[PDB]
C-alpha cells in the first residue's frame, strides 16, 4: 500500500513531518525527559525547564546539537510562539526558565498535524 510517493512538493499524508518535530513531540510525551520538557493540560503547547541542562543532555540526545538558540530558531520557522510564565527578575520565584512554545497545529494526540506545521519548501518541508 504505497502512500509514500516520490516528489512531495507541498503535500501531507504519509508522515511528511520533519525529523525535528518527530523527535520533539515524542520528547514532550517522554517520561524520562518530562522533567525538563512537559506538555500543557490542553496538549496544544509544551514547557521547557533548565535551558542550560536541557540543551546539555536532551538536545544532543534527540537532536544533533547542544545549542538551545538553534532549537528555538527552528520553532520560530515552524510558527511557534515563546511564552514565559516565570516573571524573571528580583522575585522569590523558582531558579528556572518556563519556556512555553504554543502552536494550533501542535496537539498531544495529533501526529498528522505536525506535517501541517511546515518550515519551508526551499529546504526540508
Amino acid at each position: 500500500m504505497g502512500h509514500h510517493h516520490h516528489h512531495h512538493s507541498h503535500m501531507a499524508g504519509p508522515s511528511n513531518v520533519p525529523a525535528f518535530l518527530t523527535k520533539l513531540w515524542t520528547l514532550v510525551s517522554d517520561p524520562d525527559t518530562d522533567a525538563l520538557i512537559c506538555w500543557s493540560p490542553s496538549g496544544n503547547s509544551f514547557h521547557v525547564f533548565d535551558q542550560g541542562q536541557f540543551a546539555k543532555e536532551v538536545l544532543p540526545k534527540y537532536f544533533k546539537h547542544n545549542n538551545m538558540a538553534s532549537f528555538v530558531r527552528q520553532l520560530n520557522m515552524y510558527g511557534f510562539r515563546k511564552v514565559v510564565h516565570i516573571e524573571q527578575g528580583g522575585l522569590v520565584k523558582p531558579e528556572r526558565d518556563d519556556t512555553e512554545f504554543q502552536h494550533p497545529c501542535f496537539l498531544r494526540g495529533q501526529e498528522q498535524l505536525l506535517e501541517n506545521i511546515k518550515r519551508k519548501v526551499t529546504s526540508v518541508s
